[PDB]
């Protein structure tokens, strides 16, 4: 409640403690003290160093496993299950949703043309005029795919992205994050790096998390870029902090990975967590495909282009709902400003594809990936089969050993990142965990709390805010982890000292 006049809120503490917030897509950072952090495309572009090397790229909106034989029979039973979920489901007026057909749709789409709304679309490429060695974020997205730079996001799947080849051994993921990371600090917080001594961290790290990553990032904030001390924690815990719920079931929907489990005051409980390996990107992956047998438009599309991966999220974001009510053919239309052509216009017309999508969260064979480890427990057949969101949420819960705690998992249930931000998504939530949990408790229980938007916030930034009230904490005082305990103790640190159990 100490109220801090402009003339002096660049000299309290949390003006000098950096909050990072890592993720597959996006990273989160900034001073515990800024009201919004800056938010970057969590990629860069390196260079070639000769002439004639492959282009490299790494995966966005595709993954292994989505051409196997098995897949598009997995994709069609998926879909079957959520059309089956759908029809199910009455409408507000209690009648059934009245489906209708993508050949109907395919009809009159594909008599659609584009309209030009200025010659040029106002977006260029990235200048590589001066053969810059690197180039980090937005600008990294918008290289000129011909341009001689390889492509590397250092996280996919919320793990390091190591892969084989270039960019993708340990070494080369970290001087990547290092880069990426040095980047935002001096260009978007404005702080010269040669200052990190005067600051600390606070790093959110993965609810389920690698030891030796985590010590690997550790030793980078510290004897890398130079930061004196820092406190690790886990991004599920921040999540409650930034929001206010001290126990709750969080449910971190990112864009490429989905984190599930019980936190009870500060306490992840490692018996009720799971990490799902599907997010955002595959709803715009498979909205994609949705719409392609309703004829889009955009035929020239690919999903290993950036822009068009860029235009899918966006579509995406635009279109896909989670509400019965919405329901019919629609007509829509949508912009494509990509460089190197016109600012371009499109016509089309939507129906079931807008809800089918996004729902293939609850129904995920419908992404059709075949032979990956699709869902992971905290240290087999429940691995590679992918597990619906809402089984997840209950099924974490009942990993409870307590009852009480039980009782206060299904009556809160939050729900954070960027990966669930469709319309009508908590209501729709709430209402398969009425209908899907045990009956005993939903008769012991007054309500099932289904949290989308607490105070109102950007569920985007609730486990970032969340570490910049760690900063404020008065327990937070005994988590920090100076450099030079670090240089002679190192990974004994985190050890005793880590606000979670090791
Ligand atoms: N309004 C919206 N409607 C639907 N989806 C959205 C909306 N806004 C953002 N998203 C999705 O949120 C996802 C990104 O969420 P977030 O930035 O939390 O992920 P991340 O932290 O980068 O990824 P991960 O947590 O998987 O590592 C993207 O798939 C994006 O399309
Ligand atoms: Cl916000
Ligand atoms: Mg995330």
């Amino acid at each position: 409640g100490p109220l801090v006049p402009e003339s002096l809120q660049e000299q309290i503490q949390s003006n000098f403690i950096i909050v990072i917030h890592p993720g597959s897509t996006t990273l989160r950072i900034g001073r515990a003290t800024d009201t919004l952090p800056a938010s970057i495309p969590h990629v860069i572009a390196r260079r070639h160093k000769q002439q004639g090397q492959p282009l490299y790229k790494d995966s966005w909106l595709l993954r292994e496993g989505l051409n196997k034989p098995e897949s598009n029979e997995q994709r069609q039973n998926g879909l079957k299950m959520v059309d089956q979920a759908i029809w199910s489901k009455k409408m507000s007026n209690g009648t059934r949703r009245i489906p209708v057909s993508p050949e109907q749709a395919r009809s009159y789409n594909k008599q659609m043309r584009p309209a030009i709304l200025d010659h040029c679309s106002g977006n260029k490429w990235t200048n590589t005029s001066h053969h810059p060695e690197y180039l980090v974020g937005e600008e990294a997205l918008y290289v000129n795919p011909l341009d001689c730079y390889n492509i590397h996001w250092p996280i996919r799947r919320g793990q390091l992205n190591i892969h084989p080849g270039p960019g993708g051994s340990l070494t080369a993921v970290l001087a990547d994050i290092e880069v990426i990371w040095s980047h935002a600090i001096q260009k978007y917080l404005e702080i010269p790096l040669k200052d990190l001594k005067y600051y600390r961290c606070i790093l959110l790290i993965p609810d389920i998390y690698n030891k030796q990553h985590v010590k690997e990032l550790v030793n980078m904030i510290l004897m890398k870029m130079g930061f004196s001390g820092i406190v690790v924690h886990q991004e599920s815990v921040c999540a409650t902090y930034g929001s206010g719920l001290s126990s709750t079931c969080i449910v971190d929907v990112g864009d490429q990975k989905t984190s599930v489990c019980c936190v009870e005051d500060g306490v992840s409980h490692r018996n009720t967590r799971l990490c799902l390996a599907y997010g955002g990107s595959d709803v715009s992956r498979c909205f994609y495909w949705l719409m392609q047998r309703a004829g889009f438009p955009y035929r020239e599309c690919q999903l290993t282009n950036k822009m068009d991966c860029l235009l899918l999220q966006h579509l995406k974001e635009t279109f896909c709902h989670l509400d019965q009510d919405i329901s019919g053919l629609q007509d829509h239309e949508f912009q494509i400003r990509h460089p190197d052509s016109p600012a371009l216009l499109y016509q089309f017309r939507l129906g079931d594809e807008k809800l089918q999508a996004p729902m293939a969260l609850f129904y995920p064979a419908t992404f059709g990936i075949v032979g990956q480890k699709m869902t992971t427990l905290q240290h087999s057949l429940f691995e590679g089969k992918a597990l619906g969101l809402d089984k997840a949420i209950l099924h974490s819960i009942d990993c409870c050993s307590s009852d009480d705690t039980k009782k206060k998992m299904y009556s809160s249930i939050l729900v954070v990142g960027g990966g669930l931000m469709f319309h009508k998504a908590q209501e729709f939530l709430q209402h398969r965990i009425l209908n899907k949990m045990p009956p005993s408790f939903r008769r012991i229980i007054e309500n099932v709390d289904v949290i989308t938007r607490p105070k109102d916030m950007d569920p985007r930034l609730i486990a970032w805010k969340g570490g910049a009230v760690l900063a404020c904490l008065d327990t937070t005082q005994e988590l920090w982890i100076y450099q030079r305990e670090w240089q002679r103790f190192g990974v004994r640190m985190l050890r005793e000292r880590a606000a979670f159990v090791w």
